[PDB]
């Protein structure tokens, strides 16, 4: 009675601060080019009278003015309106004709989609909190007690052209793909393993794989090259290495190119492009595109939007993995609870953690922690991290420093090879 | 910190009470019968150290030892440990080969759904009085402040052989099913008006429908045969009532008649028969069986499972409505809350409230208000009812005296008609 009508007025947003952040990458190898020295992101903070809820999103200029425009709309709901909210964000869509945000490798998720994520993930933060609850509660409670990440392998430059190499070095072969793996594996003991490819010819990567295979047998490998691949390339590719990887990530471009693969191919086909968005479900399922979709609350629409995805693979015998950007400690907190409390998500999830600066990020220290592999769900209200407000200024002047306005893996791969063609697919 | 910890504790399940009880019923007629004096359902109320949350299921024997079953696996759980929960009820049906409580016109539903169900919605009722907020907001916001029902309009004989009419006597023909809606409306304000057939002639069923079209004006019509036609019976039909139905729901049999019926069909046609259950949903859709989905939290899963429903509707381009069979109000109350909220379903929905005695409920009276033909959405914690014990007390009394243990038209009919036959299509 007075506790409900306190909870009404304790759950309308008062405000909403967007703070773009960057923080040092390294240069990682892939389809399109090559990671520039920053990557950026947008931290969302909503604010209550008395509480406030973080969520985290892409960091490019025009994404941010899409954020800033919506945020204006949301302020005076409260967070449990994400009917409203996600509605509000449309319409300030409305007048926008108006990049990926990923490196131009996914395109075709919806905006509307990818604008609402981080507004209602800060929202379930806040539901928690208020309530007194993690958000893996808020949604259906965890089904296990942390999360199975990945080691995600890049090929990659010893260094950024003019620096000195950074502390893993050079990996442009299958040799240097091994070294790469064994140091990552060493410090986070992740059970599973994915090279990301479109890089070298297919016949050097399925080297690659096999040295993987080799050197950590009965470790589950994966292999995305981002569909820099012609059918027939692909055809071949998977017909070398059958009963060697768990899956094939995104061969072919287009629905149509991945079913014509899937016919022939003996693992299953995953996907983080030919199907990102709910519009592209019918279709995928009508032609039977692709049987793994990565999950990706950042361009599915959130952590509960996320969930239905989960239950309509679990519907048409889809499995479901996770997709992972360049990311920080918001983003990693949620893809856990999320990950920890949808039952169907089996594989492990992709993270680019090992990438990032072990002293780099936005929430306070020690909410985060890795254990044989996985991280471990955090056990407090909300997301169970708070927002480090020295980082973030640190990162935010980072932001400011570098001048970087947008990703572009391909305009800087060109500032040293001109020649340099982005185009796929390639092989 | 603190509170976190004690709403560890507050949130747990330390019991779970089932309570079957029977409420007047009128002789309704239907395609398999007639309904008896009685209508069964059970009584969920889930138990934590200081509270108490509210579900509604079926009556029938064979649900309540499953809905025991479940219940003793549950206890100890959190409310929000929805994931759980439902495992828990798959596992108690592990060794149940062991009727559809629902007079076997839905035959094909989840039985872990079924059970599921009304554990769910109390858990919401609880995670809503726990955290001080509706229900509706926890399934996102209501986008609507009341719920429109349709009048739902039935053949029936003018009382149970041996008793007085009641209070609406016969409805036999066209004149009689005008009248019954005259009042229904007068009383309600429903603004869309459903005949439930299957009873007489298609031409005659027909003929009430014209006579209802009409008599009310611009009032959407429905017509629900319960698969009592064959697919040629059901073409003549759909063409004698193009233009003058909102919707023609399950005119024939299984997702390959009504496929059949579709193509030539000028309205969308509706299910609660063919398309029931998540495993329904590829087979309908490769066929494009059916335009309109009934949702019903009670055989679908309970209420987050059927906003996954209206989600995948909205996906796939299929309209979504709700289907009733008799309940009371704590039914009633989760029906208008899922409704609020689910954007979508913006088909009036279904409800028996006017052939249930207006004394009969098991919740305190005053907390669920008609108004221009909906349900103003409850506005408390939870549900926004409350249950009256002494009232429940009543009915589970009636229950006992009245020795009905499962719903039977087709017995119940057979005792004074013993040459009728419930067998389908029939015309
Ligand atoms: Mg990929
Ligand atoms: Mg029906």
């Amino acid at each position: 009675n007075l506790y409900f009508q306190s909870m009404s007025q304790r759950s309308i947003i008062k405000e909403i601060v967007i703070t773009p952040v960057a923080f040092h990458d390294m240069p990682l190898l892939n389809s399109v080019g090559v990671h520039e020295p920053f990557a950026l992101r947008s931290i969302i903070e909503i604010i209550t009278e008395d509480s406030y809820g973080l969520g985290e999103s892409y960091g490019d200029s025009a994404h941010l003015d899409r954020l800033q425009k919506a945020a204006d709309k949301i302020k005076g709901l409260s967070v449990y309106s994400t009917n409203v909210i996600y509605q509000r964000c449309v319409e300030s869509l409305r007048n926008d004709t108006n990049g990926d945000g990923m490196g131009g490798m996914v395109v075709t998720a919806s905006v509307a989609d990818k604008v609402f994520s981080p507004f209602e993930v800060a929202c379930l933060d806040l539901q928690g909190k208020l309530a007194g609850i993690s958000v893996s509660d808020l949604l259906g409670g965890r089904v296990r007690d942390s999360v199975q990440y990945s080691a995600y392998l890049f090929y990659k430059w010893g260094g950024h052209p003019g620096d000195e190499d950074d502390e893993y070095g050079p990996a442009l072969d299958p040799e240097g793909v091994v070294k790469q793996a064994k140091k990552i594996i060493d410090e986070y003991g992740f059970k599973a393993i994915k090279l990301k490819g479109g890089v070298f010819p297919p016949a050097d990567e399925v080297a690659a794989i096999k040295a993987l295979h080799k050197a950590f047998p009965g470790v589950p490998l994966r292999l995305d090259p981002n569909a820099a691949w012609t059918v027939e390339t692909s055809k071949w590719v998977a017909k070398e290495l059958e009963g060697i990887v768990e899956y094939l990530e995104d061969p072919a471009g287009e629905i149509e190119g991945m079913a014509a693969v899937a016919k022939e191919a003996s693992m299953p086909l995953a996907t983080n492009m030919a199907v990102v968005a709910f519009d592209h479900l019918p279709p995928s399922i009508l032609q039977d595109a692709v049987q793994v979709i990565l999950s990706d609350h950042h361009f599915w629409g959130g952590l509960r939007k996320s969930q239905t995805l989960a239950s309509i693979c679990a519907t048409w015998g889809l499995r479901l993995s996770m997709h992972s950007n360049s990311h920080l400690g918001i983003s990693l907190a949620a893809m856990t609870h999320l990950a920890s409390a949808t039952p169907n998500l089996d594989y492990a999830c992709d993270t680019h953690w090992p990438w990032k600066r072990r002293d780099e990020d936005v929430v306070i220290e020690g909410a985060l922690k890795w254990k044989d592999g996985g991280v471990i769900v955090p056990s407090g209200p909300g997301l169970g991290v708070e927002l480090d407000r020295e980082r973030l200024a640190k990162l935010h002047q980072q932001y400011v420093d570098c001048g970087l306005k947008k990703r572009d893996d391909t305009t800087y791969m060109k500032r040293f090879k001109p020649e340099f063609s982005e185009k796929i697919p390639r092989w």
